[PDB]
């Protein structure tokens, strides 16, 4: 189907943005995968664009007035005259106030909404922004360290021109905001991959389908812990493929959380870099106009791997395992390759359930017209 004309998304500021001691949320990760994508030689095959800072009222098309005359509002100097509405907002825990907080939401939102305006424009066939993805936020809270939904504000946009719109979560969390605000129209089918069973945000079970007329919109796919390329590849290309048939939508967002890799910090699944970029290669293949957005990710030099790898799949452009010079090179020890090792945990996921979780989805997706 040829190559794609690709637009990429990059403000220098955004790896000084500091969640504060201990946190496993580092945005210096986005300045670490920049550096070494540049250092690979991508940015000649591809056009580079700083995103705008998104305004307070580009927000409240998804969010409400209150959240986010807070988030404008909130800085760690007037905490304590805020203890209320921290609360409320569910900020200053897992989500805390740090130093340029409001600018961080708006650079990360900017990305996102840019690329889907580029794309209703017919100016790219694809728009990639590793900073956005924060798919936990919902209207009037903050959650699982994301405040504003850069995704659900980019689908708004897509959907001034496009009728059906489809979103594909392969985070190892559960996409619970973009789900829930789409979750009565037929107009944006979701579609989440996530570790389920005692673990955040604790929805996604496979009954979860939808309401009204959003009814059999929503699909979730539950796994367990260990999780491996072969079983992963096992079933998503057959499952995105039935819902391309069945939902025919014309445009595509693609949520790339890097937390579903081996090894992360947080996560418990056991995909390499190869297994997880398989993912955007499938959804590629269907020639539609696509949003690559970036996610969780916790051990950062296997995020910078993991999107400079999907920024050449997106290409269509081979670079060696062999890691060029770069800013970050010592973070890469002690192999200094692109490609990483699958760990020996054990997959919890037997082919039967993989198998079984399938074929109840696709009785679900018979129910489209
Ligand atoms: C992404 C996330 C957020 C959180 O509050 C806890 C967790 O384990 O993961
Ligand atoms: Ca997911
Ligand atoms: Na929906
Ligand atoms: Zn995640």
């Amino acid at each position: 189907g040829g190559k794609k004309k690709v637009c990429y998304y990059y403000d220098g500021d955004i790896g000084n943005y500091y969640y504060g001691q201990g946190h496993p949320m580092k945005p210096h990760r986005i300045r670490m995968t920049h550096n070494l994508l540049l250092n690979y030689g991508l940015y000649r095959k591809m056009e580079i664009y700083r995103p705008h800072k998104a305004t307070a009222e580009e927000m409240t098309k998804y969010h409400s007035d209150e959240y986010i005359k807070f988030l404008r509002s909130i800085r760690p100097d007037n905490m304590s005259e805020y203890s209320k509405q921290m609360q409320r907002f569910n900020v200053g825990e897992d989500c805390p106030v740090f130093d340029g907080l409001f600018e961080f939401c708006q650079l990360s939102t900017g990305g996102s909404v840019a690329g889907a305006v580029k794309l209703n424009r017919q100016q790219t066939d694809m728009a990639v922004n590793w900073a956005g993805g924060l798919h936990h936020a919902k209207k009037s809270e903050a959650s699982g360290f994301c405040y504003v939904n850069d995704i659900v504000l980019a689908i708004l946009e897509l959907l001034k021109y496009h009728q059906r719109v489809l979103y594909i979560d392969i985070d190892i969390h559960h996409g619970d905001g973009v789900e829930e605000a789409f979750y009565t129209t037929d107009r944006v089918m979701t579609v989440s991959f996530h570790k389920y069973g005692e673990y955040f945000p604790g929805t996604g079970d496979l009954r979860d389908i939808g309401a009204g007329k959003g009814k059999y919109y929503a699909v979730n796919f539950p796994m367990r812990d260990g999780i491996d390329d072969e079983s992963y590849g096992q079933i998503f290309k057959p499952i995105i493929s039935k819902v391309m048939e069945m939902y025919q939508p014309s445009a595509v967002v693609l949520q790339c959380g890097a937390d579903s890799l081996s090894g992360d910090r947080l996560g418990c699944f056991n995909l390499t870099v190869k297994g997880h970029a398989k993912c955007v290669e499938v959804v590629k293949t269907f020639n539609l106009p696509l949003l690559m957005l970036g996610g969780g990710g916790y051990t950062i030099r296997n995020v910078a791997r993991c999107w400079t790898y999907e920024t050449a799949v997106a290409l269509d452009c081979e670079i060696p395992n062999e890691l060029p010079y770069n800013d970050y090179f010592e973070y890469f020890g002690p192999d200094f390759k692109l490609h990483i090792s699958p760990s020996n945990m054990t997959n919890q996921n037997t082919p039967e359930y993989m198998e079984k979780i399938k074929q109840r989805l696709f009785e679900n997706l018979r129910m489209l017209p």
